[PDB]
């Protein structure tokens, strides 16, 4: 027995949708939902979505408030649709997947990810939630992630962060790290090595090994002697070069955060979404230095210095394929005389 | 227990809000509400009203789908709100009142009239509905329509015709014509004599007496010298003057009528609602003779030679108050050498 | 090279998508599509879809512009989507699927119907076009029209009328009756034996045998006399049975139409789709007799008095299944003593 | 002293705005302008132009409500501003021009046409108000209509017909036909010899010479051999073609006119603005035979017969241009053995 | 060859509006422009503009990424438009002028700036760029910047400063101080002696000369004796005064920087604009002192203590006009006794 006022009844009483009964008034006055309380009309959400403004709303309501894979490893595994979930996009303010299964009647394609209609649908299932990984096992096409080891299923260890209600963390009171299974065809798919990106925020920046902490505190010459990375271009790559009208380099996160506490720059994020490589038009406050597409990985340092230090540094220019966040990041190497000139995440 | 989804449903199978239960998938793409039907959208209100498009959609779903009082009626009576039902303004596709008792909790001030809220408002009662009589008794302010007598209380007949879902008419199989009783401070008010305008169409015109069939048959000479009309300015007033640039005359209703069978003309409402008296930004077609504010009443062409014909003709210029549909509208009498030159209802 | 710019010089220079290339200057302003003529924005387009305003331009642009099928036919065969080409619902003001096969690149779910995630799908091709038939051979599920006979495939004679741009009609100049084809599952179904609508509107309706031209031009005794329809119920069905406060019957029509010349009545078209049987809240002007959910169907008049006439009138009340536009009708038969009451297209 | 609440004052009591003093409460929800009347929100404008809704509101109460030229003949005599007034396009529901001289502080350009910011604009100059004769004298660029005659200047002598609010007539009780002058660049042009197209509506079509009163009364064969028509393909170019799937011809409006009587049809007007030539993608009901683009004149029959008959038909193809409305008008001319196949208005 | 697709595809790729060629698929819903990817809508352009969403789009898309002059110094030096180029309002979030030349087919007046429609609007000419200095000598209206000399033509030197993509600096990787020329109906006009406000942030305020170091450093009456500044009331002007109900003073942003410091306050920016003098309804949150209109200026203190010790101060109120910015900066001087009372940028 859904409708507008008891989905508005269970966020004004419990945050979310909580599956109580009741209804309270509502508004809809273009893209925002308000409710009357005491007579005031009080805003309960507005829609930033592509989606009706009431659709939206109870999709952001039947959000999934449990810690849940970033949505940049669930595209990067081919994920289509959730099952029995809502997996809410935080960084686009919509929901993950346009289409529900047993979620919103508006939305559904099906009320259970057996229908037929789900077949060719890549479908996520929560294996910490009864009966999900029996679906996993039904299902033709489909990504699961569990907490534990699911008998004759070889598990992918997954990253150590998973995303808790937009806040993304490596979990303390709760398991945010999962084991991934992955079926394409009625076939379990075999997941690949793969380096996880540590979905840091350049403002809020930590280090994660002593590396990383030698990095931010040391000053450009005598880490790159410390940790022998002499010829290998970290100058231009990590650090960046704002000295001529076109900015240099500035691929590593970690290199555009130790930037960030000395000079600010605007870093225009001209497609808001999750991704294991993030394009910004940046440009340098202090330099006036400036870069149209900046590609911007977050690696630990340490995976970073691992990947560079086993390259061969003989060719002008050469594509080198590494799987990051489960998907084949492609880098643009650039060598001269056995030393590195650049390293970036080549643009595609 | 009232939910969107549960009035879109009552739409969908019933027609109107009938207050049946069940569910249908409901959209809202700005001020439209959709349904889905077999995977397509399809539209079901379009919120022509300044509330927002989920409360005007249950308003107009919970209706008043029985002959009611017109909107000129209940306006002319000072009527601010109804009790327990939505009086619909099809010609302002809205609710005739903002505000509701025991119907939306949106709109609702009160969800009783016997609430200390409603004392100051003048409290529309249906004598049709069960004990609506009895609180239009206990009430300070109202107006009481009933289809028999009242015990004690002393009647107003009202108009032949009602409003019926829009279509204003005089009833053969429903009721129309309602015995009304006013109310004010606790007052039973003794409603005054009053003339009734007749709710035609200028498309859809039909005579309503011997006089009207002879207007619209005989010319104007003829007519005028068969009803002893000589001196009265009907030449003017009821056929009009289109050999001037400015439209002379053309007050009533009838001269328009009959007019149009020959010659269409634009007739703009540039205030749309239901008015005892309609102003008109008209262009005569064949002519291209035009009136800015051209006042219109549609009376009974013997109720109008009855007001013409009870008047002093020896003023130069002189008001002329006529009451019409309970209230008194204001006549500018403009006579010369002790006939009539212009009888227009006053532009005040 | 698809753009909104190629779009609108499309429909400026051709009427519709013709695949020309140029551009127009194009600006959007909420749901309006305009387009600069000689420095002025004229109006190309108001999207009253629930797609957005640029993605239904397109389609719009892009819809067939043959006789295609009417909405109702293609509903009732369970078409969801349409290869390569848009239906165009003209009594919705929108595509009749909301994803397409080949035509947008915003709603394309596939360029060719062969691809899998047509597979569940049952698609609509057209026989007129190159290869399409083919498809269709191919496709797991679908629809396949024809203007003469495909090889081994048993044909389904559809309705003499088709859609040519909205306008339904009986082609003259072009063919509008169709064979029919299914598959499901990749079997060729064997068509239901059915009955089909006319098409009619109550404001333009012609009949289409003796039957109907007596109907139209005899009294109701005279005809239920010549054609010994005593006992079937028609002065109520077909009729009407305006003497109480609701409406009594007039489910048919040819009964409407008939109605319409004496007196105008409001047809509150409350669900605007296309169907086979379509519901109207009825307020008929001159008696004020009214209907919430009045279901008419336009059956030819000798089609329901066949199915009337092949009846067992025994039963109290008993639901008549009819295959009507190769959907199964349900009927409400209600009889007394071995004669009609009533039988009306059943409100489920 | 302009405000929007002024405004509204002068459009609820006079109609438009007449420069009255007073105000009303307004309120602006989306596109529409509400003003509250007893109470009860009155929709007073719905903005369809692409200007924001107060200043399009405005701009539509300072509309001239005096007979003034056809957009169609302002835009061929390439006029860009008006000079203290708006001409409204009641064809495109939006100001003829989107900047204004003395009318609204939003849209005016200019206090005066005098100023130097009009230099290299057409300013359109009404003759019938005080000093706008003087104006055109001095102004750089500029289109004058007069009633009578100016001093030295030599007149052009325009349509019989103006547009009334949106009404387009032959004035009886006004004067419609104008006097044009046009100045380019200082100099005093020589307006050309030109053809008047008719603007007569399809549905109201009223023959203005006896041999229009003759085509839409006699046969097609009675027709072209009382008028000696033979050869000239009137049977194609006027009369229409409905026999094969693209409809063939029907370049005049009173072949348009003459076929409507019979059989109905959809025009669809897919760029609606005033132009000499319309272009509508037309379905005709009965045969069904359409055409994308078909290009309609409503010449006087007579002058179509003129310029058909003043034609060399000894080549295959060639571009045949006509002075009509003051533009030039290219038709295409094709012709076989002497004889005329095809003259349809040139589709460029 | 430029369309919606084209634009969004370079914003995509690009940043910015590059010229390259290809097309992402876009949907528009309202003011949003959103792109496809990977089957999810991610917003590429909110429009915050009175343009059309589109129309903005690409002005906001083919923006001036390049050291620009501030919208503050082009509108002093009274700029209509800019030449080949979209000067951006970050201030405003909208372009700087609302027409354009060879930028956009919705906006462009004229693809070059010799179009005679160009002749009476100071256009705005980059010197850096190929034929842009022609271009100012045989325009009638201009303005022109330029990093060189220009033979014959006498400079101005502008501020240190420019706005490269929002952020105003003073570049060290890239030149920001520009020359200035003017002309004005085709003379070169001669720009005026004048001072230049610094252009700094409340919150990111650094010191710009040993005067403003020991400003913030100092106390009150230390910085006031160290400077000798007894008598010229900056512990009014500079400083404030928050001891009464309405705030006192606080004119010169470096009062404003070192008051923030110790105590936050609201700065009410009604007028959210770009301006030489910038208003504010300050609000102080420690004392509860107010001011509706505060009028702040971000002089170097240097400047304004040449400005304030080179005035009479014998007169109880007289108009100190001052060059800032090149436009006139009208101050009002309040004197007492040969000592200031105060010395604020007069309110016009
Ligand atoms: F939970 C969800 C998480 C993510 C999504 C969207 N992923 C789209 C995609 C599909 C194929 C390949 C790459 C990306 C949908 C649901
Ligand atoms: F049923 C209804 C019918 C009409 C109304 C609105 N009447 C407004 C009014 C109030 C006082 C004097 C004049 C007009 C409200 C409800
Ligand atoms: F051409 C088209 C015509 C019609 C449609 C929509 N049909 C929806 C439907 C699906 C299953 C059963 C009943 C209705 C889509 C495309
Ligand atoms: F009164 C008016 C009537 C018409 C207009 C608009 N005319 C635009 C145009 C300009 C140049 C050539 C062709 C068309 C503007 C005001
Ligand atoms: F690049 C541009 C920069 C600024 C503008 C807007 N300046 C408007 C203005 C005009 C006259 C005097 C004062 C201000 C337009 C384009």
């Amino acid at each position: 027995a859904m409708s507008l006022e008891n989905v508005a009844f269970n966020v004004v009483n419990k945050g979310h949708f909580d599956g109580q009964q009741g209804e309270v008034p509502v508004s809809i006055i273009n893209n925002t939902v308000y409710t009357k309380v005491d007579g005031v009309d009080v805003e309960l959400f507005e829609n930033k979505t592509t989606l009706p403004v009431n659709v939206a709303f109870e999709l952001w309501a039947k959000r999934n408030i449990k810690p849940v894979p970033e949505v940049k490893i669930l595209n990067n595994l081919g994920v289509d649709i959730a099952a029995n979930t809502v997996i809410w996009d935080y960084k686009r303010d919509a929901p993950a997947h346009i289409s529900t299964i047993g979620v919103c009647s508006m939305t559904d394609i099906a009320k259970k990810p057996t229908e037929t209609i789900c077949a060719p649908l890549t479908v996520f299932f929560d294996g910490r939630v009864d009966g999900q990984v029996d679906l996993f096992r039904n299902a033709r096409n489909g990504v699961l992630i569990t907490e534990g080891s699911v008998k004759g299923l070889q598990p992918s260890v997954g990253p150590k962060q998973a995303s808790l209600n937009g806040v993304t963390l490596i979990g303390e009171a709760v398991k945010t790290q999962f084991n991934y299974y992955k079926k394409v065809d009625g076939v379990v798919q075999q997941l690949p090595e793969t380096y996880f990106t540590q979905s840091r925020n350049l403002q809020e920046f930590k280090p994660r090994s002593q590396m990383e902490i030698d990095f931010l505190e040391l000053a450009m010459d005598e880490f790159i002697e410390r940790y022998k990375l002499e010829g290998y271009a970290f100058e231009h790559i990590v650090y960046g070069d704002f000295s001529h009208s076109q900015l240099g380099g500035l691929h590593l996160l970690i290199g555009l955060a130790k930037r960030f506490k000395e000079s600010p720059f605007e870093l225009e994020d001209f497609i808001p979404m999750d991704s294991t490589v993030k394009n910004y038009f940046i440009t340098d406050a202090q330099t006036g230095s400036s870069k149209c597409v900046c590609s911007v990985i977050d690696l630990l340092l340490d995976d970073f210095v691992e990947i560079i230090k086993s390259q061969d540094l003989s060719v002008v220019s050469k594509v080198v394929k590494v799987t990051i966040d489960y998907t084949e990041i492609s880098f643009m190497l650039w060598c001269k005389d056995g030393h590195v000139e650049t390293f970036y995440p080549k643009l595609q």
